[PDB]
C-alpha cells in the first residue's frame, strides 16, 4: 500500500533528524567515555549494577535499524547513558563528572528537536 510507503518516508526523516541529534550530543562528549559499551572482561561485575546499559554506539545501531518511532524512545536510551553513569560512578569521578556535563548540554539539543519533532509531523 500507499499509505505504508508514506509511513516508511516519516520514519526515515525522523530517522534522519535522530541522526543529526545524535551528531550532535555525541559532539558535547569528546573524551568518548559514552561512545562504546562498558567492557564486560574491564568491568566484569558491571550487570550487578546496571540493569539496561546503554552507550552511543548501540543507540546507533538501533537508529540505522529505523528502531526509534519517536523522539521519546531516543530520549529514553540517552538519559539511560546519562542515568547509569551517575549511579555506577561516585559523584567525585571524572565519569560522573562528564554525564552531568552531557546532559545539561544535550537538553539544548533535546529542547530543539522536541520542537522540530511537533512542528515537523
Ligand atoms: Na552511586
Amino acid at each position: 500500500s500507499m499509505e505504508q510507503v508514506a509511513m516508511e518516508l516519516r520514519l526515515t526523516e525522523l530517522t534522519r533528524l535522530l541522526r543529526s541529534v545524535l551528531d550532535q550530543l555525541q559532539d558535547k562528549d569528546p573524551a568518548r567515555i559514552f561512545a562504546q559499551p562498558v567492557s564486560l572482561k574491564e568491568v566484569p561485575d558491571y550487570l550487578d549494577h546496571i540493569k539496561h546499559p546503554m552507550d552511543f554506539a548501540t543507540m546507533r545501531k538501533r537508529l540505522e535499524a529505523q528502531g526509534y518511532k519517536n523522539l521519546h524512545e531516543f530520549e529514553e536510551d540517552f538519559d539511560l547513558i546519562i542515568d547509569n553513569c551517575m549511579k555506577y560512578n561516585a559523584r567525585d569521578t571524572v565519569f560522573y563528572r562528564a554525564a552531568v556535563r552531557l546532559r545539561d548540554q544535550g537538553g539544548v539539543v533535546l529542547r530543539q528537536a522536541r520542537r522540530e519533532v511537533d512542528s515537523i509531523g
